């Protein structure tokens, strides 16, 4: 194949050098579990025994025993396909534009086809990251002009189900009232007995900053992670900042038992095989993606939201 | 429900059945203080050797011949073992072809599972049942913790074994983390380890001791506080502070020594498959699991129960 | 529908494709009278020639010189070939393994197929289309024979072919087999054989035409009568009587002799596939078939049409 098409060779030749997404800090390595799926949904189905009553005594002759029960539960998550094109350099071309320093034209901002291809990945994963983190796809700052997604296609903050707490605006700059409202989720949540757990936060900056003040000799950061330690057996909690979030705190625990990440083996950017050619040196290539794979437990993620207005 | 044909989109099937895990009464127990038994049901009785000294010893010159003695004692402790056994329906073996595709495992429909994955799921519930009763010494499937089977005599936990402290904070004081500290140091102070004295210590509270511990010392904490306290009688070697779900309003502290506290379960205690399976004309069968409860021995006066009254 | 999980109970599935067929217009020819030619656009031309009197012999008589004149004629026949052309939409061939699986061969919802199956069907549409032009000599898609598609001149089938016999049962003796029948013995006093008269006949009818011709005669069938009239003028040959659902209130006879009737139609006539297939960055393809319409000639008051109209 490399002997045939060279833009397969250069994707091989260059796929080293695309950083790794740092979504991966925000999951364990047991959380997450590759699934071979493009584009439908995925049926998982959790099977659970219980007990009817309490245990018969093996003694003399009995006919009667306890029964246990079994039941069972279906989980659709839905997975979408999603591409890009992008303008590059053509290969028989590239040798009228090899400078002595570098390959392409500054002028026209046209890129050989491997550094087009990498920058290209590079934004469809930082992309990609933000859909995991937040559950919605943009491209503005402000977030709006959201693609439309299908239904069971969630991500961290916008999970239904979960615990929601709200801040006013009237106490958006009060570390107590802020501690106080996680408190009440930390108490709301139920980790049954799972609850022996490692704990991840996911912080904005501004609530990192916050965190940081003296307590009203100890810090906000401290008591969270004692008040966390409390409910998770006194194991880590572990404390992350993403500009990704804007007023948000999230906290949910480690475990794959309650929190699974299944996505598909092709939602990193794949290229793909078109390439639209012409007579002129210019060509265009299609990078592919999937999106969607996230579960979660009924009551297991806190979500607090400090309204600023 | 889509009115398309959405069973096409259905592309990938994961069937999540889990797996027999480790109980987690292992945590609560050191590796010596555990050693299994041969029995189903009855009783053992285990004797104690004991030696003492009569009189100073006897100095060894010239010619001489009464000499001081040694002497011996013995106690008899008499441990019950029950046996108790649950029943779980599940395909049979014949049938496996006939009820299993690719993209499943059995009747979704009618709950109907295969072997494997019935016994794994009953072996899961009945460890569990087994932790909570070692812990507590009642059997119960209620939050509540009522509709408790009568057990035999000489079958206890931890919380309720007799002959140990127990202390009581009254209702008035039932947030009262002062008190609550108080009693724990009438408690420690009322232990009795006798030269076993250096030994790690282990200590087990409900969630809401937690959080009532993991407050500031009335800049220290209350754990902190209870776990130098504890440093101070057991010769400041580990002490190890543990959470279950299983407790309500009580802690319980006790010394991880295999002198003082002992666990001879029955090596079936586990769960374990019986021959017997229940088959008819139809396509479903039964099958049985038997586990054993009972073994846990400790001397008098070296566990610490605090209960908290709610009302 | 169902509101449990209906498709655990579908345990196994069937697709039908179907197969490509022969077509059914070699039925309606002899071996010999088919001959191949290449050519796929264009036309073929033949020359004739024919004699001819212009006025009464010239009687001898003493001395004259002006007498009567013999004419001949040319004809040039020529026979049109016209290439056509289908697109068709199917999978890709690297989108089959996550558009199919075991459970489907396509995606139902969208009506998309694989190359092969698309190909095979849309094959055996165009040979129905094909055996429609054959027969009827029109092409068009509705059932009112509208919209036809505008052909070359030369470009005829055996319904159509002009120059021919036709004969026209009234709507109010459409029952009346003796009506019928007269009409047929009139054609087929009408037609002309010439010496070619020793050869095979073949009659083609429609369901009700022969439900007609199945009843008593006014023992011995109207069938029988037919075919001993037929015999009489193809001097007592073969006569074959086919039923095509094509027909409607029609009734075809033609002599199955190459000398009066030929058909060389082109050897690309039949549908074939085009190399050109059109990608993009989707996962659907498409894909062309070809196919090459004409080439039908026969002689005049060779081919009788009895048409039974019904208004």
């Amino acid at each position: 194949l490399f002997d045939e098409n060279y833009y397969a060779k250069a994707v091989a030749n260059i796929i080293g050098e695309v950083k790794d997404p740092i979504m991966y800090k925000w999951f364990s390595p047991d959380q997450i579990e590759d699934v071979d799926l493009q584009m439908g949904y995925q049926k998982t189905v959790k099977w659970d025994a219980f007990l009817n009553a309490n245990p018969t005594t093996i003694a003399n002759e009995v006919n009667t025993i306890s029964t246990i029960g079994f039941s069972s539960e279906v989980v659709r998550l839905n997975y979408l396909k999603l591409q890009y094109k992008f303008r590059h350099l053509k290969q028989t071309s590239e040798k009228f534009y090899t400078s002595d320093s570098y390959i392409g034209d500054i002028n026209n901002n046209l890129l050989p086809f491997a550094q087009a291809y990498k920058l290209a990945s590079s934004e469809i994963i930082k992309l990609i990251n933000h859909f995991v983190l937040t559950g919605t796809v943009s491209i503005q700052k402000d977030g709006k002009n959201q693609k439309r997604l299908l239904p069971n296609m969630y991500g961290l903050l916008n999970m239904p189900e979960q615990i929601k707490e709200e801040v006013a605006s009237g106490d958006k700059d009060k570390m107590d009232k802020i501690f106080e409202k996680i408190e009440a989720g930390l108490s709301k949540l139920e980790l049954g007995d799972e609850f022996s757990t490692p704990m991840m936060v996911i912080v904005d900056p501004a609530t990192s900053l916050k965190l940081v003040k003296p307590y009203a000799c100890e810090k906000w950061e401290d008591v969270l992670i004692q008040t966390i330690k409390a409910i998770n057996n006194r194991e880590d909690v572990y404390i992350e900042t993403s500009n990704l979030l804007k007023h948000k705190i999230l906290i949910y625990p480690l475990n794959s038992e309650l929190i699974k990440f299944k996505p598909s083996k092709y939602m990193l950017p794949t290229p793909n095989e078109q390439v639209d050619k012409d007579s002129t040196d210019v060509a265009h290539s299609y990078i592919d993606f999937v999106l969607g794979g996230l579960l979660a437990t009924r009551k297991t993620i806190l979500q607090v939201n400090i309204k600023q207005s």
